[PDB]
């Protein structure tokens, strides 16, 4: 597998560039992967359209000071409402692989999400990080075994939150793959450390009392990731979730579902401020980071965007494209009258019900 | 007329796909009179777009056992909630004809619907079906003692039970035919048994009175099938019906006329479970059989894609489209948290005001 | 100006075709006048699309009898509900010009509606006619003494109605026309009859004084053309109108506005049975008629379709046209359970709020 | 940079034709500056597309005079009710620059708004605008000495309004710029005049106080353009704006935000009369002026296609598209009704809820 190994800073005008360039330097069969989603990516064009569902309003401002995108989450505070989402095999965008974006992350200065499928041992990723913030992601295993070990590893690992990952019981119909006949090239370390001698994917099984039982021995705060639906967010936190995260795994799992900024309301009104929401799945700009705060969301996870930077550039590619959304972001809080991250979830979205083509 | 005739298992990716591979093997007027529909076509394209008008839902699971697609209708268990809808003249798609449909149907485990246009004799579809379930599907014949013929075929070849075509009067404006000029290249064989010595399509004329009729003679449940408004599945309810099957005929009847699958609802919920209802025009996916159980049908009925599986590769094509269907519908109970067909039929579906383009 | 000359039936398997072939046969600019419409088409594009917004439902049968397309409209019984629209210079189309057009809507049986801009004279169209009923259109002159001289030459020409165009006070911004710099080829000799030695266009003026001046002078029932906001509509009525006239010129002049069917079912409440109304604007297809029908319209008036057919065969190509829409209503009424014009009046529809895209 | 500079009147059909005609003769850079917007230009393409949510009807007239498109702001009587927007550069466009708009539009006998960033002096626009009416826009600077000189600029200009833009904090995401690295060829002299020894655009700065500051000190009108939210007219008006200038900066500052026409009734309902409201951003139609009044605009501003008539033919040029307008604007109102600015403020819109595509 010939993944892209360059080094370098990249100009990002915009993030949907960033598909087609990497896909000529990403091979075919990764790039899909990665790029692809489920049935025809209907749903995924859907999380992309949803952003033109509610439109910002340019207004006055109230504040003299320059704008600032800090924030605060879980007690850790992050250069803006943005974090890293957590994506398996990164080795398919670049050699450097989770370990170039953990060093893009902690040099921003926002929070990593480690894929228990990573392709980098936690060694690795831990040189980049540098000691930065980072979050351990899991799937439920069937043998209580392997989940009492993986919470092991998240701790040794200094971790400060667990992401339960609730909506991949079975892959998506990812057309691309099946179509490319697609196959991992490399092995999931991290997994393979506490399963060896003990069917990786087929390892996974939720329902609340999973939800119940990984909060009870985590000792770490649980959010329940794949939320759609607000009634599965009220389980959640009754179950002892600590912060749900809106999310349809960038549309690679439930097919002709909504897209996901369009469940967002239902599940903040419903939420109620009782833990924190990460909202993600089709932030492409400034706008949308806006829009998921005036919508109920305390941050956001960038996903292919920045694996895309990845493939570009390393870890400097990927800082870049980190960079983008935090000049992008800057522009919306000036012309929004919006002075810090507190007034963005304050903004009046404009109603549009026309839709993408109005 | 020289339809295919291998007979091979396909890897059934999606069946949107297999249209365009069965036009590359069947002859051009026999493939546009199964694919096309009336006008120009926009109310085929409404049964496919109808489907993103409600959207699923990923959600948590309330149950540890793994996915069960079984149902039963009328008595007979199935092993998923679909079955074949009665489609004339098969030798269209391949040489095994309608024994090839009822082969794979027989084998996979549902129900044959057989169409009294069918290109071949019940004892080459009984030779198929080895037994298997089958309802036979009947239009209402000016000539009353065609009728009575008719329902005595369908008692002698074990039917139980007669689907009332109500929707054929006449022919709808099927484009595609009548530039192509396309004549049935063979004859009806079961229909031929009885109107020899007695202008096949001119002798069918229904009312609710002759609902009433075949319900009281046929010693059969009788669906009324093509119903579209709710008042019609009150009366034939009222008549003696003892189903209801929503359908447009796959867009080959009536034009300008709504999606079924936006009908189905306000049918549901004027039938409110008097009788089973059957839903077809439009099921290409595993999520447009949960959506329509969702929506208040008890199975579905699966129409062109099966046709086109059949002229890939006969039986063992028809069959994988079949198995297709179950595996697709197996993944969205998973992602929805629905651990039989039962669960499906309560699920909560997202209303898209927006449609088609987001 | 070289029009086609040819007369010959044409197979009609529906009206959109025949603009392309049409395009084929008649002169490039005299097409494009027929054609276009104002500004980027739009709102022609609109009377199209309107069609989709309310959708036919198929439906149960309560009558016996074939179905038969005839009612009556001011006392003369007609074949079909529908009637042809009052349509200049039709010489632009075929040399046998408005006689060719007469002959056919005679032939056909129903009402030919006469342009005070015809290209041919009465006696010509009289020889085509053979005595059939005739409706003359007019325009309301600056000059009143050219008001008089054309209501007699329509009460001459044995004129039963009047048709005041209200919605040409000056022409749409017709971009094709402009573009191709398009020059009538030929006179209109019935204005000229009345205006020679007393500029055409600029001879005309309409508010409801002129609606009282035209229906106390004419002594024929007045329909006032045009109408597309109820409170016209009861305001001209107040004034003597005896029908409206549903109508956007074919989208020939405002542009930006409705489409026009979806004008009608606003205007048939406020109308509420006291004249009868003609429908126009964008029918092409028998769903067409009976959608007009079902929200109030009495008749629809039919327009480019008929010279499209003209131009590809003359009288007989124009009869072709004629005879596709009877048979086309034949099959929605077979379809939607609707034995006569009547039941079609009382057809429920289906509302699209998704409009064209679905 | 080689800007045309050939002066001749156009033959205007349409304005959108104006900018693909302009590119063949604009340099790249600068045409893509005027063209562009942010983004991927979605918010300029609403600015367009929002029209058509508001239709007009045809209706009868009241009145039997001609149309008189005359109307009064601020004391000053304009032959048609639109001026020209404030517009950097207009050496971009042609050599003759701001002169030559300025000639346009006091030949026409409209308002000619200057830009703060005109490439041409003052004594280049007087000349042009030989004793014209004008109104100077403004940036709010951090300096509040600058705003001293620019208002006593404007007063020694003859300026009789001030137009405070607030809407441009710093620049839109205008990829256009971005890709073509584009760089301003010339320079700003009414700026320099007093930048001097004292970084232009990072000199701008608005809140409800900086509104009150330049209200207090201008002895002008002051209009605060760029709003599209209500609570803000409001908060403006408070202040002391004479004016509301409802605009989004032609889509070149805030993306995913409505269409301008979109936000106007909603704003004019809140400002309820206090002061004129000027309406820009996407008006390329007579039928869009006259939609605006119905809205609650006093007037409209025009912008790109002035600037694309101004590249074609220089103050000719220009003068072709004010006169296009003030023809297409009296049609309109011939098919309205409507007899002169007044009636069209009275016009009734058909709510379209479909949108663009119907
Ligand atoms: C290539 C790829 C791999 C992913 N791997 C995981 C994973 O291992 N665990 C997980 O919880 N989510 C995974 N996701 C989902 C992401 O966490 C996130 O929800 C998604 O990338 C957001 O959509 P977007 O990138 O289109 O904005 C993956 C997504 C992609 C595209
Ligand atoms: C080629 C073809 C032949 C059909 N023949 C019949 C028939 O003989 N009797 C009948 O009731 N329906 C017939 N139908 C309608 C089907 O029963 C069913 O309603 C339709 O196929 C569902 O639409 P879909 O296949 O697009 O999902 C036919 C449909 C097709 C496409
Ligand atoms: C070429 C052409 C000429 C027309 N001439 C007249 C006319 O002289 N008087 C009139 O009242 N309407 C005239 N109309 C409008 C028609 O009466 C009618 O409203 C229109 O054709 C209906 O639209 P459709 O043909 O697209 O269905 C004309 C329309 C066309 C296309
Ligand atoms: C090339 C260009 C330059 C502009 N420069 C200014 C400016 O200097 N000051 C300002 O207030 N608005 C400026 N605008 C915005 C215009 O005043 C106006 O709001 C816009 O042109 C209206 O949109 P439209 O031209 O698409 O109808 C500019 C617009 C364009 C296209």
């Amino acid at each position: 597998y010939n993944a892209p190994s360059e080094i370098k800073y990249i100009d990002v005008v915009n993030t949907y560039d960033l598909e087609e360039e990497a896909s000529k330097v990403v091979p075919h069969g990764g790039f899909n992967y990665i790029a692809g989603a489920s049935g025809d990516e209907w749903t995924k064009r859907a999380n992309d359209r949803a952003w033109k569902h509610k439109l910002l309003y340019p207004r006055l401002a109230q504040d003299v000071e320059a704008p600032d995108t800090s924030t605060e989450i879980l007690g850790h505070k992050i250069k803006a409402p943005f974090i890293m989402a957590p994506i398996a095999a990164h080795g398919l965008a670049h050699t450097t692989k989770e370990a170039g974006t953990a060093r893009a992350v902690s040099e921003f200065g926002t929070i990593m999400s480690i894929s228990a499928y990573s392709g980098a041992t936690f060694e690795e990723i831990s040189e980049g990080l540098n000691g930065g913030p980072r979050w351990f992601q899991i799937y439920m295993a069937k043998d209580d075994q392997q989940n009492r070990d993986i919470l092991d590893e998240a701790k040794s690992d200094g971790a400060t939150a667990i992401i339960l990952t609730a909506d991949s019981t079975v892959s998506g119909n990812r057309d691309r793959d099946v179509k490319n006949k697609f196959v991992y090239p490399f092995g999931m370390p991290i997994v393979q450390r506490y399963l060896r001698g003990t069917n990786i994917y087929g390892a996974s099984k939720i329902s609340p009392r999973d939800i119940e039982e990984i909060a009870a021995h985590s000792g770490l705060p649980v959010f329940v990731k794949g939320i759609q639906h607000p009634e599965d967010a009220d389980m959640a936190i009754k179950a002892g979730a600590s912060g749900i995260w809106v999310s349809n795994h960038g549309a690679r799992q439930l097919y002709e579902a909504p897209g996901s900024f369009d469940t967002l309301p239902a599940i903040a009104e419903r939420v109620n401020k009782r833990v924190p929401i990460v909202f993600d799945s089709g932030v492409r700009r400034g706008e949308h980071v806006a829009k998921a705060l005036a919508s109920g969301a305390d941050v956001v996870a960038l996903g292919r965007p920045v694996l895309f930077g990845l493939a570009l550039g390393g870890w400097q590619g990927a800082y870049s494209v980190l960079d983008y959304f935090q000049k992008d972001l800057t522009r919306v809080m000036q012309l929004t009258g919006s002075q810090n991250v507190e007034d963005l979830k304050g903004l009046d979205l404009f109603d549009n019900p026309y839709g993408y083509e109005y």
